[PDB]
């Protein structure tokens, strides 16, 4: 080191940049973090080497600082700290624009050794950063898409940080000026108030906001629920009732209407409130269509991985445009309308028992099923459908020399076996009888075996069993709905709807901080 | 009045617990699944009611009855072009068919799930 | 020990980014491990072996 600083050079051997797609532009100082070196890195600062880099890896650590942490050294970050004399300035972010505690949370692994060290250098770094900056926002920092670090956790679906970050405790010395979202008041045992603040649900994207929709996840089942959510969330519920179980009712209105509109519909009171009919179902299904409609354009057309939970959205799409087209055949009289009618309406009902959501428990089963079973279904389906195919063939084949003959009518004849209508006689008309019936013989074993095969299967999937986790696979059900429900009708039945909601007003003038505006919880 | 007797079975035969641990679970799962059978099944009614508004497959209730017969597995899913949407027709009882089976399926792992 | 080599290495990583040695596992010459396993073998249960992370590395690649 003496050596290279007596050369005089103009770029030093740290300024060495290590090559792309593996570590780009990694330093010999970031190697030197990676070695775990304590002395000759505080004498590579020494000899003046610098912070601001681009190491790559899947370690980012773009601020050397944000390496040390990631290697969980807290000698170094001090070193950091004091060596040479200056700091890294925690307020520097990377071409990512992802801050430290960015770059901690994107690391944050499932690992809870690995999450706990990480949780216990996070704190330590928030007072750090805290006791030394010491005033000036430590998080609320926009990453690449802009994020403060907890909403980065939500997006990235972290977790259990994601419970650290939010229920803290800091207090002494100053660190109750970072709050660590909490505080405790007039309770025998902790009747607490939470500083709703990102999550605060209205103001711009929630973390709530962001978790509904915007993350993607693995499993988002488990997130609502936290405690500091759960309760905001069945509290928001209890206020939104009534207009819920209103707009259920419409709906079943509608249903009840459209039925009528096709059963008292004749082979073409009276021809007026028949005109009516039909003119109350376009009314109908062009209200739907168009909330829906707009529902996808607020959903900016968003990739919808969220089809196991979105399904219904899409059923009531489908149903009012198959409404509005049946009418408007009507109208223009052509041949097949009541027949999409029909499909329409039979399509509606089943779209009904979406408002089961709120009503019951045993929802949630339903629901969860509803989720594996239909997999695991659509899976079975296609094999069966293929080889009843094969045997389709083999059936109308042997035929071809009464009238057992038409494809699709053997395929049925075939089918009625599946629900046990089916026929399997035997006789000596075909002359290769024996053949025959000995296939579709062939044919029953198989698709019972089949049938067992996924019963069994399914059943084993719901065997190993998370149980609760279907508990909050309902809650969340819930969730979305509530923050959707959140804002009126772009329908413009109601077109705004207030930002009404909000959080008490805080009691909080700690130091030099004055004030917050906040939620309340209790007991425990 | 006979159905009423098996209670004095609580006395006698110790598998009884069983009989009532599944007594209540089940009756509860089953009322929950019993609404919304019927009530698809009704909508599936009136939409083959309707599309055979022009024999007699008329009557609404005889409707929801050649449609029930699928469930115990006395049931028809004959095709006949005799109604001339015969496609339609045949084809939304089919999935009647798919449909009422995923349900059941459902139902069945449910308590199953509960039990286990 | 290191010239047994162990069937193992590491370098450039944070955490050990690591270097593996096939040598009778190279899944060509003459009869790898893996075309043992595969059929020569008698088994109880095969099904476990193959889980073997320098395994299923090479062999999902």
């Amino acid at each position: 080191l003496e050596i290279d600083r007596d050369s005089g050079n103009p770029q030093p051997l740290v300024n060495a940049q290590c090559t792309d797609e593996y570590y780009r532009g990694h330093s010999a100082l970031h190697i030197a973090i990676e070695k775990r070196s304590l002395q000759c890195v505080k004498l590579l600062v020494e000899n003046g080497a610098n912070v601001h880099a681009k190491a790559c890896c899947f370690y980012f650590g773009e601020l050397p600082l944000s390496l040390a942490a990631c290697t969980k050294q807290w000698d170094v970050v001090n070193y950091l700290l004091e060596n040479p004399h200056p700091a890294a300035s925690l307020q520097a972010q990377d071409s990512l624009g992802n801050t430290v505690l960015h770059a901690l949370v994107m690391i944050a692994d499932n690992s809870p050794e690995n999450s706990a060290l990480v949780v216990r250098m996070y704190d330590g770094l928030l007072q750090a950063g805290a006791r030394l900056c010491p005033n000036v926002q430590l998080e609320g920092i926009p990453n690449l898409e802009g994020l403060t670090p907890l909403k980065l956790a939500a997006k990235e679906g972290k977790i259990e940080i994601f419970k650290h970050i939010l229920q803290r405790e800091f207090s002494a010395p100053c660190q109750s000026l970072s709050r660590k979202f909490t505080e405790w008041c007039y309770g025998p045992v902790r009747v607490s108030l939470y500083d709703l603040a990102s999550v605060d649900s209205w103001e711009e994207n929630s973390v709530l906001e962001i978790i509904a929709f915007h993350s993607r996840s693995p499993h988002r089942h488990r997130m609502v629920v936290l405690e500091p959510l759960n309760k905001l969330l069945q509290a928001k519920w209890d206020r939104l009732i009534p207009r819920f179980c209103f707009n259920f009712l419409c709906y079943l209105v509608y249903m009840l209407i459209f039925t009528a509109v096709a059963y008292h519909q004749p082979a073409l009171a009276g021809n007026s409130m028949l005109l009516l009919g039909h003119i109350l179902i376009l009314l109908g299904g062009v209200y739907l269509l168009l909330g829906q409609l707009w529902y996808f354009w607020r959903r900016r057309l968003f990739i919808w991985i969220s089809f196991m939970d979105s399904y219904f959205e899409i059923l009531f799409l489908l149903q009012a445009l198959l409404t509005v087209l049946s009418q408007v055949l009507c109208f223009l009289a052509i041949e097949w309308y009541l027949p999409l009618l029909v499909s329409s309406l039979v399509l509606g009902w089943l779209n009904l028992l979406y408002y089961t959501r709120g009503f019951q428990h045993t929802g949630i089963y339903s629901v969860m099923i509803q989720k594996v079973i239909l997999r695991d279904l659509l899976r079975f389906l296609l094999v069966y459908l293929v080889f009843l195919f094969g045997f389709a063939v083999a059936l109308v084949s042997l035929s071809r020399e009464p009238p057992y003959r038409s494809i699709l009518d053997a395929s049925l004849e075939l089918f009625k076996f599946t629900i046990g209508m089916g026929e399997l006689a035997f006789q000596e008309q075909l002359r290769f009888r024996g053949v025959v019936l000995l296939l579709l013989l062939a044919y029953v074993l198989l698709t019972y075996v089949l049938l067992l095969n996924m019963l069994i299967a399914l059943m084993s999937e719901t065997v190993n069993s998370v149980a609760t986790d279907s508990w909050s696979i309902w809650k969340l059900q819930k969730a979305i709905s509530v923050l959707e429900m959140e804002n009126g009708y772009w329908w413009c039945r109601r077109k705004k709807q207030r930002a009404g909601v909000m959080l008490t007003v805080g009691t909080r003038p700690d130091g030099s901080p004055d004030e917050r505006w906040c939620f309340r919880v209790g007991e425990m």
